[PDB]
C-alpha cells in the first residue's frame, strides 16, 4: 500500500492538514462537458502513507469518441501542482506559514516523502477542428515501488458549437502588469529595459493574457504612484524634467516600447480602437510628482491639490504634450486617463480639466477609474466617465441599484466592471477556494458588467515559488500567476488554479452571451439562470484574511459554480437540438 491515488476537485486545494481525511478517497470516474475549442481540468490527488515514493509519473491515452475521432494525448497536460508557503495572513507577521499548492508546476516524475499529499492538475484543450461526441480515455498512475498502475475511466461531451475566440466577445478583461517586476526578479538591467532581452521574459505571459481575454493594459505616468506598496517599486513609463525655463518636459520612451510590445503581440490595435491603455494616474499617491530639475540639478517633488491653479497649470502641460505625442503614434483613441477613489472634489477636478482639453478634432481623452458606487439613481458624473471598476465589497447583495447603472452604461456603450482585492470574499488569493475565481466572473455579468479587472497579474514577491507571504494583503493578492526559477530555460511564468478557473468562468459567460445572440428566443431564460444566482456572505478568519461566513456559504459559492455552467450548457443542448430538428 506504498502509494494512494484519486481523482479531486479543482474547486478547492487539497492540502497536507487534511490528509487523514484525504487518505479516505477512491473517485476513479470522472465525466463533464465542453465545446469544441473548449478547455476543461481535472486533478489527480495523491498520497503516501509510512514509506517515501519515487518516479511516480501520470499517463494520457490518446481520447476516441463513438465514430473513432482522435483527439491525440497530446492536448493533455497533466502538471504537478507544487506547493509554497504563505503567512494566512492580512498584515499580521506572527500568523502562521502554511504550504498551499498554488503552482501548476512541471510534467514529468516526482519524488514524495513519507506521509504526504501531492496532486497533479490535468488540463484538456479541445481543439477548435475537433468533431462533437462523447470521447472516452484513461490516465493512469506508476510508480518506482509499485509493481503496478492505477488506471482512470475519463470521459468528456464535446458539443457541436465553438468556444468563441476572445475577439469574437464582448467580455472585457483588465489585469495589470509590472513589466518592471519581471525585469527584476529575472535580472535584467537597466540599459536592457523594454529590448528583447527584456521581452523574453514578457512575451509568454502577456499572450497567456491576451489568449483569455486580456483587452486593458496599464501603464504609469508618474514615478512611484502607488507609493511602493507593492514589493517591487513601480517606475515611471513616462520621466518628468523641468528644464531651464521652467516648463515640463517628458520622456516617454519606456511607455512607448511597452504599448508597442503590447500592439505586436495583439493585446490592443489602436487602429482598429481595440483594446485599452490605461494611464494610472492624474491623481496619484498625495499627488505626488517626483521629477529632474535641470535648472538646480535635483530630483524634487510636488504634491499639487486636484483643483488647485499649480496643478492645473502642471497637468495641463502634461496632458497637452502627451495627447500630441499618441496622436503622432496614432494611438490616441485607445487612451484612458486612470483616476483613484478620491473625494468628488478631486474627482470634479480630474473631469473637468480632461474634458476642457481637446484635440484639432474637439475630443478629449476617455477617463477611467476604479469607484466605490452603491446607491441607485444618480448618473450625470458616472456618464463623464468612460470606463469604472466597482470594487465587490461596495455592491449591494440584493438591490438593482447596480444592474441599472450597469445597464445604463451599456446602453451608452460605456465600459463597466467589477474588481477584488484585498479584504474580499468571493476572491482570488493564493488561500482563495479556486472557484471562487469562476463565481466572481459569474457575478460581472449577474451585474451587467462587460467584466472583470484585478490588480495582480505579476506583483511578485522575492520568491514567489517558495514563499508567497507580503506584508500587506492576503497572500498571494498581488499575482495571479507565478514566475519559472531564476535559471529557467524554457519557460518563462507558471499558471495557478485560480487563475484557469478565472479563464473558466471568462469561457462560461462567453457561451451564456453566445446563445443569447444566436438562440433569441432561449435569452430570457438564460437571463433567469444567470439572474437567479445567488451571492455568499463574507466572513474573516482569525489573522485578518477574509474567507467564506462559513461552510454553508463556502459551499455555496462551489454549488453555483457549476449549477449555472451546467445549465448553460444544457441551454447548448436545446439550441444544437432545435437547429438539427428544424434542419
Ligand atoms: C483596483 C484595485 O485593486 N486597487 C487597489 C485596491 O484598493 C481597494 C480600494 O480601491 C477599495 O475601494 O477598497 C479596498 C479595501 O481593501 C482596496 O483598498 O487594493 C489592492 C490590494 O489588494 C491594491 O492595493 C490595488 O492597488
Amino acid at each position: 500500500t506504498t502509494l494512494g491515488a484519486s481523482i479531486g476537485s479543482t474547486d478547492f486545494h487539497y492540502l497536507q492538514k487534511d490528509y487523514d481525511e484525504i487518505k479516505k478517497l477512491n473517485l476513479n470516474t470522472w465525466n463533464e462537458v465542453a465545446w469544441i475549442g473548449d478547455e476543461l481540468n481535472s486533478k489527480i490527488v495523491m498520497w503516501t502513507n509510512s514509506s517515501p515514493v519515487n518516479n511516480v509519473t501520470l499517463s494520457s491515452s490518446d481520447f476516441i469518441n463513438e465514430n473513432g475521432d482522435l483527439i491525440s494525448s497530446n492536448n493533455i497536460k497533466i502538471s504537478w501542482l507544487k506547493e509554497t508557503l504563505a503567512n494566512i495572513g492580512r498584515s499580521n507577521p506572527s500568523a502562521p506559514l502554511e504550504p498551499f499548492p498554488d503552482i501548476i508546476h512541471n510534467s514529468g516524475s516526482l519524488n514524495i516523502e513519507k506521509n504526504k499529499i501531492a496532486s497533479a492538475w490535468i488540463n484538456i484543450k479541445i481543439p477548435r477542428n475537433a468533431k462533437p461526441g462523447i470521447y472516452n480515455g484513461s490516465i493512469e498512475v506508476t510508480a518506482d515501488e509499485l509493481e503496478k498502475s492505477y488506471t482512470f475511466d475519463y470521459s468528456f461531451e464535446v458539443l457541436n458549437l465553438v468556444q468563441p475566440l476572445p475577439s469574437e466577445t464582448n467580455t472585457q478583461i483588465e489585469f495589470w502588469q509590472h513589466p518592471y517586476t519581471i525585469a527584476r526578479y529575472y535580472k535584467i538591467c537597466k540599459e536592457d529595459l523594454f529590448t528583447e532581452k527584456h521581452f523574453k521574459y514578457l512575451r509568454g505571459n502577456l499572450k497567456e493574457y491576451r489568449n483569455m481575454g486580456g483587452r486593458g493594459v496599464i501603464a504609469t505616468i508618474v514615478h512611484e504612484a502607488w507609493n511602493h506598496q507593492s514589493y517591487d517599486s513601480d517606475p515611471s513609463m513616462i520621466k518628468w524634467r523641468k528644464n531651464s525655463y521652467g516648463t515640463f518636459e517628458f520622456d516617454y520612451s519606456h511607455f512607448d516600447k511597452w504599448i508597442q510590445l503590447n500592439i505586436d503581440l495583439g493585446i490592443l490595435d489602436p487602429e482598429k480602437g481595440f483594446g485599452q491603455i490605461k494611464c494610472y494616474s492624474i491623481v496619484p499617491w498625495n499627488n505626488r510628482i517626483q521629477y529632474f530639475n535641470e535648472a538646480t540639478n535635483k530630483e524634487e517633488a510636488i504634491n499639487p491639490t486636484p483643483g488647485s491653479d499649480l496643478w492645473i497649470n502642471i497637468w495641463t502641460q502634461f496632458l497637452t504634450s502627451f495627447m500630441s505625442h499618441l496622436e503622432e503614434k496614432g494611438w490616441f483613441n485607445i487612451t484612458y486617463i486612470s483616476m483613484n477613489q478620491r473625494s468628488m472634489d478631486d474627482l470634479k477636478a480630474c473631469v473637468d480639466l480632461i474634458e476642457n482639453i481637446t484635440n484639432n478634432s474637439y475630443e478629449h481623452f476617455k477617463i477611467s477609474s476604479a469607484m466605490d458606487y452603491e446607491s441607485g439613481n444618480d448618473y450625470s458624473f458616472l456618464d463623464r466617465i468612460d470606463d469604472i471598476s466597482i470594487g465587490l465589497s461596495h455592491i449591494n447583495h440584493n438591490s438593482d441599484d447596480m444592474k441599472n447603472m450597469a445597464t445604463h452604461r451599456q446602453e451608452l456603450g460605456l465600459l463597466t466592471t467589477i474588481y477584488t482585492c484585498t479584504g474580499d470574499y468571493p476572491s482570488s488569493f493564493t488561500i482563495s477556494d479556486p472557484s471562487e475565481g469562476a463565481f466572481t466572473i459569474w457575478y460581472s455579468l449577474y451585474q451587467n458588467t462587460n467584466g472583470f479587472l484585478r490588480w495582480s497579474w505579476d506583483g511578485w514577491v522575492e520568491n514567489p515559488l517558495e514563499n508567497v507571504s507580503y506584508k500587506y494583503w492576503e497572500p498571494g493578492d498581488p499575482f495571479l500567476i507565478y514566475p519559472a526559477e531564476k535559471d529557467s530555460i524554457g519557460k518563462t511564468f507558471y499558471s495557478t488554479p485560480r487563475l484557469e478557473k478565472l479563464k473558466e468562468g471568462i469561457r462560461d459567460i462567453n457561451k451564456a452571451k453566445y446563445l443569447m445572440e444566436k438562440a433569441p428566443n432561449l435569452k430570457n431564460s438564460i437571463e433567469n439562470l444567470i439572474y437567479s444566482l445567488k451571492r455568499p456572505n463574507k466572513g474573516e478568519n482569525a489573522y485578518g484574511s477574509a474567507v467564506a461566513a462559513s461552510k454553508e456559504d463556502r459551499d455555496l459559492t462551489i454549488s453555483e459554480a457549476n449549477r449555472i455552467k451546467n445549465g448553460i450548457n444544457n441551454f447548448a443542448r436545446e439550441f444544437i437540438s432545435l437547429t438539427m430538428e428544424t434542419l
